[PDB]
């Protein structure tokens, strides 16, 4: 069933999320460890949400591998590995940051503990600001600033933000109440930069939005492909890096852009280029003491 | 019927919104302007969905007059005048600012060309990132900082934030897509300030959450005077000034936020005490989006 199904892709992520970071050492080449990330979750009977996202440093998030990446881990690097699960539409969302060959430290140290406040206050009946304030204290107490246009979202049935969202910052009319049975991911994004992210090149995740008439056949029939292969789920310029020539495969993309048949999502990294921590969990809203499917499992396998 | 009460309603908040322009002069006292004003929607047949805002410079919203209060407008004042006007609970909320006995400026006019931009790009399939991308772009553009944790609200039949918002930053995860039928206020606040608002003294309005047991006889009545004359839409502490001695009223007050029957809203200021700039209408998507808060419109196409 539901509940089942989501704990399901929880434990999936849970595992794929462990072994990346034991892979996440210096010298590992990033479209390997993506590559053994999104094959771990098949052979565990899950399918990706969306890419495996490995963003370093001032990268805060949307940047996955791509064939011919010779990208690789360095010591020092802040690497934040979010990883997506899903069982029958059921998504699993969770991420960690590493620092590669390191331990944790003060900046992170604030993201994560911004991620344990928020939970432990989001509880059916509270309103979505309280889990801003106490994301925003936490991070802004330890001495960083939280990132304002990146957050936590509703999740739904292969729908990976449902349209709700949970900011790191307080705002006073996020008057939204917490349900039970809410699904929600909590991302608090902790920077030593001005706290705000932007897009930058290149374009390495997209979404399908709309079915628009495209008069381009090869972007026509790429949409087509799509449209009935992701559905309304991310995808990795990757995953279609084997299925046309690179240079038509980019014009394709970039012709269903224009015509808004889908959205480009390019890397995302901090305004004043400020080193980027995050971590994240997906949680289930319960009367008090809510569910993380993401934690060590606890409701319905 | 459905969409007439709500134009109703919007040509009420437009005829005493222009009003109030004419009578936010020098020396003008706030408490006769917000009582002229909500006279003025109820003599027109509507109701205030909301005590009338009128918050100057650093003050970004969340001020309304109360009994006792001499404040009263200085030339030069950067005046925010934000009012609501509802038919059977069909809610139009519209805003503007206006420079006390001078003109327009720089400032001002960052935000309301904002807003124009938002709702030229605002119709139905559009995701609201856009908006929040205009909305950004407009005020960066003039040198200014849009204010991160105050915006733009989607509206719903006696419930003045249904949940969603409309940021005035762009933010990639907004994906939300506005569908006819939806009512939505565009809420533009652009400042010299840092770009961020603070609760701060005194609690000026209030809004009634959720239907708790109250033992307290002279809070439990008051309660009850809330839920009839209010309902689940914001009041003024003004309103109720009348009713009881100013003690028995702030403790009966506290009493029923302590229970958690109602909730207090704070007035709001720029972090920075920078001059804070506000222009807002509500709107309603369809296959071209139009303006609640103006004169109709014809067919045209
Ligand atoms: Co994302
Ligand atoms: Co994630
Ligand atoms: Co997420
Ligand atoms: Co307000
Ligand atoms: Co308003
Ligand atoms: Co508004």
């Amino acid at each position: 069933m539901d509940t089942e199904k989501l704990m399901k892709a929880g434990e999936i992520a849970k595992k794929v999320r462990e072994k990346a970071i034991k892979l996440a050492r210096p010298g590992m080449l990033l479209l390997e460890l993506a590559e053994s990330i999104e094959k771990m979750i098949m052979e565990l009977g899950g399918k990706p949400a969306f890419p495996v996202n490995l963003s370093i440093n001032e990268i805060a998030a949307h940047y996955t591998p791509y064939k011919g990446d010779t990208t690789v881990l360095k010591e020092g690097d802040y690497l934040k590995i979010d990883v997506g699960v899903h069982i029958d539409g059921f998504i699993a969302d969770t991420a960690v940051t590493v620092r590669v060959g390191m331990e944790e430290d003060e900046l992170m140290e604030a993201a994560k503990e911004a991620l344990n406040a928020a939970i432990s206050v989001a509880r059916a009946g509270v309103e979505i600001k309280e889990l801003g304030k106490a994301i925003e204290n936490e991070i802004r107490k330890r001495g960083f600033k939280p990132i304002v246009n990146l957050s936590g979202h509703k999740i739904e049935r292969y729908k990976l933000h449902a349209g709700i969202s949970i900011p790191n910052i307080y705002r006073p009319h996020d008057n939204y109440v917490l349900k039970e049975g809410d699904v929600f991911a909590i991302e608090p994004f902790a920077t030593i930069g001005a706290g705000q992210v932007i897009e930058v090149p290149p374009t390495l995740i997209y979404m399908y939005v709309r079915d628009v008439p495209v008069r381009v056949a090869q972007a026509r029939f790429l949409l087509a492909k799509i449209k009935r292969e992701y559905g309304t789920l991310p995808f990795a310029y990757r995953w279609l890096q084997n299925d046309m020539p690179e240079g038509q495969l980019k014009l394709a993309l970039k012709t269903l852009e224009k015509a808004g048949a889908i959205y480009g999502y390019p890397v995302l990294k901090e305004i004043r280029n400020g080193i980027v921590a995050q971590f994240e969990h997906t949680i289930i809203v319960e009367k008090d003491s809510v569910i993380v499917t993401q934690d060590m499992i606890n409701k319905s396998t």
